[PDB]
């Protein structure tokens, strides 16, 4: 029996669904059910699958930390009852992250071209980094066959926590047209006001002053 | 009678309340009241004031153009009916401003330092902006009013709009902070993800050169 | 009834012409009147139509403070007076705008590109911003098509006031690069010399340095 | 039971050893075993305690891609066997790996600095990252509380790899004259790339520059 | 008897005084007189002292080209007449000029140095150069005592004419300072809507990149 | 009857020729005279024609301040002497000036071009400047009328004097030819070592960029 | 018996002097004597010493190529007659030279920097090379000994001839004086005109864009 | 009797040949002699012809000052003996040569182009100085009149030297974008030092660039 954590977008509107899928195929199955600390009835609700227990949950508790039971309870494995739970780490005061977005440094005669954006030492461990190519998000730009994002592990240190977000795609779009590109890191720390943290950049506005010499002494014969 | 249009801020969470203020002070007064276009019996709320009437509206009816009614029933008024209605613009298809940071102009000398904001292009006329210092709202931080903002009036053409916004505060702050400002633009072309456009000016570093170097002396033919 | 302030150009030389509007045109007409504060028979002219009452008034009169007073006097009107005023606030000396010419703002989703000039503090609120291409103003050469300017209105932080000003025009007119432009301000606090302020920008400025080699020595050992 | 790979800087000198680790200590054990693929008799070594096996390899048979056995052996698990296996993934030809140095992050917040290496594309998946301090990677009396580095997962995309390293510092230390850092990458394509990055001040003039270098030179004494 | 021009910078408020002087001091005087083409008796006045004549013109007749007459009526020289007269040439349409503004001029020795503004191929006489500091008249500043500024005669190649202008001071002001020099130059073809045209220099306007740096990198094997 | 001054340049050769011709044609004439300040007999010579009166003058007499008296002694004007006289200023002591030699301000629109020579600070009074295109007297050369050049009045501040000299060419030439223009300025205050000050604009090559570099990989310890 | 050539910078004055000294002071010595190609009596002078005969010469004949005979008639030697001649190689027309001014090239700290004058294909041998600083010659010059000249030999390729003058100075006095130098040459196919060529040098004037870069790689153990 | 200096070259391998000319061709001759300047016998050889004695000397020797003495036994001369002798003044320490490259002189009158090298700085006063392109010796495969190279005399202020040498070629390969040019040195206080230079295109932009470098990377295979 495997869970799903509940999608940070939509908790930052107060809002989400906990589901919890069974991965105890093996046998028959009977029903899902979803239950309190306690023990009392939980309400519930039903999902595309019966082995899937779908759970809608507010801010109010997710924050407060309350724990919730799905338990399986097949005909044949009632001799013992398989109750998981969603168990969510809590205490600190949230720490805001550092977002630094660094500009590439593949040379001309690179092919592609890959965009960092880091965030560092932020205390709680739930956070999202997404991408906008212009001002809409690259997973629904029309130009989408040419871009790839991806996320790396958190590397913890201390008490907080610190990841790699990636963009890329080819030299030729960034060295031909001009348009502007952000990194939006969504985090707890920020609930009070804008629920994001954004970072932006484009090839024309950095003018870093530069100089680039490569020398090669064949020394053939 | 006065009316205040809804602030966009909260409506972009799809709730928001649009009060009534009474000006006709000169008579008595005996009660507010909230209809709809029909003249049916709209539920409606009181603020402070019996002269204060607060109506709670969603996202729904503020954009599909619904428009209701704000009524005064003072016992000598009652032989007309001063039965002021709220109307917004529908219009067509949106657009989505494109963004403009513009940094400072000042010199060395000049006491304080003006970043601007320009925002192009957008069609429906309710626009907002704020200013974070480092991550978090300038309204309310560390800084004792140090840091100032206003808005101008928009332009128009086409169909299209257009404004400007400036933040000011002292240049000793400018050249001694080594911190990340930004504007931030609440619009609605944007209500399907984020709801705001953010432009950023980072100052935690300062490498104004770079310099590049290779050197390969294969001493093997 | 609507007034009209005196034209700020045309005062830089002295002379303007204040009018004065009937807005009273649901009921019928007699005759306008331009009196003084005493009520005594100021001499006036008569426009193209009846209802519009023109002014002649000159720098002394219009710097001192002195108010004019226009009435209304239609044959059903004549049991109240409906006697506008003139009043022109002066209290405090003048102060010399800064005048700055910012980042140009260019976009080639849309090839176009606009350009600001942005007035700073100056106490008195008359002020007036034109432009020039090369050395004509705008409105000579191709304004028809190729250019529009335009300005917003004034925001006050103090006893001072600031303004911004912009002129677009497209993207492939920014490429021809052969073209000094210049914003030119008009205002009260440079009547002595010259009565305007200019300021001029190019194509060409503030560009980085970037310097590309590559070299290939073949030694002989 | 739990298995380690060979160390990558140890075969770079064509030899290793794998050492096999026991899990199931619920129960009582027995002898560990280290066999072939076809079951015969496989020499092998004992290490500090029993449930260690330790096996040593060259560089022939780990690049051929031979999969070795090690199983358990204990009096009540004899019943079944858990006959774990070395499988590694081989196939198409090394891909020299571009390695970048990314811009530093400053924090002034903290007083902290990072600074980034980071490994584009290579097929394999073993590599190995260190960073040099003027050729002192670890416990050369300066890695004891100053400098501290750590290492990200890995992130696939069609058939490559590449992943991220950092290396963080205090600030004080990052104001120093000049000092040479260096991240050398280890990879099976004998790769031994070392890639240096200084900060330097201009002699004539007196500004910060950051300098990135690549020597290649294959001089030996 | 000696006659002098209008002063041009009167003359763009339409408005402008023409004197006539007598030199034949060395017998006696008895009276000037202003006089028309034809004879006829031209309304004038007199100055401080009865030798001087003065007689106002407008811009109309002195652009179309009329010809007044100033004659000295002495009892002695009575006899004949010296009927002066005020010929200004006409000729075809006006040109524009293009003002340049030419590179600084410095003295180590003298420690002085010198601005240039040239214009450039303009065809009517009459033309007015006039600095200014930073936006005033540089005859009317707290150190107008240490400017010195003049203009020198009248070049005619062809049809056009030129004429250089030049701004000395000291070296210690132009070194250390962020002031903006501006040549101001009145002419009667840019008349229209504005009576001038501008130009700008600073110190730290066009200047090479230089770039010197050294590095020292023990390597080891 | 009206006296040319000697040529500066023939008088750096310590000769020249006192040139005086007569003006009062209205009557007959009848002879010549050139005679000394004590009104001897100074020996003449006689020109083209009998009014034109030819006197050899040699450095001596001219830098010492020697005046010489031309008179006319026509038939009918024999009762009254004409006297005239050549007085040349003498006093103080030279002072050296200093040469400008600025480049053209125009643009590559433009289908003129200028150069600028600028002297100063020369008291005698006394100067003379030419143009070398190619170390060829622009007056001698194969292209004459390709080029045109006049001086400028002098500009006196104290004692001391100023000039400027303009040489204007199409802007064709000014990009192809690739010749080395110099300005020669003939003078009195260096007799002694060369008579002439110059000051060359060089456009035999065109390298704007050059950069120099340097490796050691000394390979002893 | 040695000669010497007359000066050339006296012979731009059509004057000059020829001498001859006598060398065979071995034994006694009677009389020098001046003499034509005829053997005819050619006037003469006498120098300091009676072995020193001088004679004084003007350009016409020394341009026309007749040679003169300096001869010793001592007591003793008189039966032979050392009779020494002048003769001047003039095989055809004079070929302008082609003059080269060079920038110095020590970078810094090398405590000395040198100009380089290079004149190039002159076909008459006789050429002198002069050095001026701020329009006065070095040798007479208040800073005489902080500056040493010297000119090299003279290389023939074909017909013409080719040099290079040098002048050398601290590197302090290069950096801290801001001067103008130039470089002087008199020959004789400027006779038409100015009778030199000259060139001019300046350090600030003079400065293109450049990149100096230096990298040691001290290979330490 | 002529003598010719060692070849340095050939001296860079400790070995060389003092040949020893005879001029006194006028009456017979008998036989040459080589000995010591003690008279002592000297072992010496034969040349082609009689007149011609070699004498093989080592390093040692040479450097160490010792003079040998070559003598002519004509049987007409026996009388006297002109033993003539090979003295190299070498009392002093030796310093390092610097070496520099000059900035080329293109004469596009001719089409021609000089490269200069100055040698600034070496105690002992014999040098060889070669140039080669394309690490090829400008006499291999490179000698016809594609290429001319010569070398001027040597000049001294102190105890020191210094030369030039040119090399000239069409400007038509000096357009070829790419091509070596190098000094090579040959001198007793060192052994061999290279300086090369580059006309090089800036790839980004086009832009021409002179490059110049010192390679003294050992390199030793
Ligand atoms: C480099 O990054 C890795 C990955 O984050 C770090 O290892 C990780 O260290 C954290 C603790 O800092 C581990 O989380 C927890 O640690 C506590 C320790 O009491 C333990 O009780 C928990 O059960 C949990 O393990 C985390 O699991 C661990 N991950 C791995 C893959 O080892 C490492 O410490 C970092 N090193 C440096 C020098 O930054
Ligand atoms: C510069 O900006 C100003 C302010 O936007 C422009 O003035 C505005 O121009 C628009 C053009 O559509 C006017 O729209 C009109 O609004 C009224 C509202 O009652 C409507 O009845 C008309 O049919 C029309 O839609 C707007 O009123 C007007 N506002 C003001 C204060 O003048 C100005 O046009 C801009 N400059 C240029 C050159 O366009
Ligand atoms: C941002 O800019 C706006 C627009 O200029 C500022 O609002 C203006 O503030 C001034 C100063 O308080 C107001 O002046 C007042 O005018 C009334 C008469 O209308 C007079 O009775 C008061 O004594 C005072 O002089 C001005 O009316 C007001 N205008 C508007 C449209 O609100 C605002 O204060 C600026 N600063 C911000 C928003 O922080
Ligand atoms: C971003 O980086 C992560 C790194 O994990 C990528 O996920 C990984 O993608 C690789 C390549 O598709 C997966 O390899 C696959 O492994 C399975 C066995 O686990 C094998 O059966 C497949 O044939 C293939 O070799 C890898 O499993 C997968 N790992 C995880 C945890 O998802 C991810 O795809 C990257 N995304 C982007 C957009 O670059
Ligand atoms: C700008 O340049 C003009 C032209 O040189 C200057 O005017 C000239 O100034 C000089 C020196 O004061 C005058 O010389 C003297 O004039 C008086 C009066 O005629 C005479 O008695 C003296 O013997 C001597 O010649 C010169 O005449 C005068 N020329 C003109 C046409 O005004 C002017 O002063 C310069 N501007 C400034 C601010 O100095
Ligand atoms: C490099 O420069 C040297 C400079 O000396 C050149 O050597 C000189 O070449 C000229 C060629 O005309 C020689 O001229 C000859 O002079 C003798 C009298 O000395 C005369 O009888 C001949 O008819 C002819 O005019 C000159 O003597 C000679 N000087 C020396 C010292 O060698 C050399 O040729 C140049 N080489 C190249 C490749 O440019
Ligand atoms: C310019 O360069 C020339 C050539 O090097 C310099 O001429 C040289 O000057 C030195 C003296 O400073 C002479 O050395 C002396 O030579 C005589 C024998 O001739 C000897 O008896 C002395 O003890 C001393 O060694 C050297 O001969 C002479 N070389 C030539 C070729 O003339 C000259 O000094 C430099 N400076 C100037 C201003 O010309």
């Amino acid at each position: 029996t495997i869970i799903e954590p509940s999608l940070e977008d939509m908790l930052m509107n107060k809002k989400a669904q906990l589901v919890c899928d069974v991965n105890e195929l093996v046998p028959g199955f009977l029903s899902v059910k979803w239950e309190n600390d306690n023990g009392k009835t939980l309400t519930s609700r039903k999902g595309v699958t019966d082995k899937i227990a779908i759970l809608d949950i507010t801010y109010e508790d997710w924050s407060n930390g309350t724990v919730f039971y799905c338990a399986v309870d097949h005909m044949e494995n009632l001799g013992d009852l398989v109750k998981k739970a969603y168990k969510r780490e809590t205490g600190g005061v949230p720490q805001r992250p550092s977002v630094f977005l660094l500009a590439p440094a593949e040379q001309t005669s690179d092919n592609t071209v890959t965009l960092t954006c880091y965030v560092k030492d932020f205390y709680p461990k739930d956070v999202l980094v997404a991408w906008l190519v212009d001002d809409e998000p690259v997973e629904r730009t029309s130009s989408s066959a040419l871009y790839q994002f991806n996320t790396t592990s958190q590397i913890q240190s201390g008490r907080t926590y610190s990841v790699y977000s990636q963009l890329t795609f080819s030299n030729d779009l960034w060295k031909n047209e001009e348009v502007v590109y952000s990194c939006v890191v969504y985090h707890e720390s920020m609930i009070k006001s804008t629920n994001i943290i954004m970072r932006t950049i484009d090839r024309t506005s950095n003018q870093p002053n530069l100089v680039n010499l490569s020398l090669n002494v064949p020394q053939r014969c």
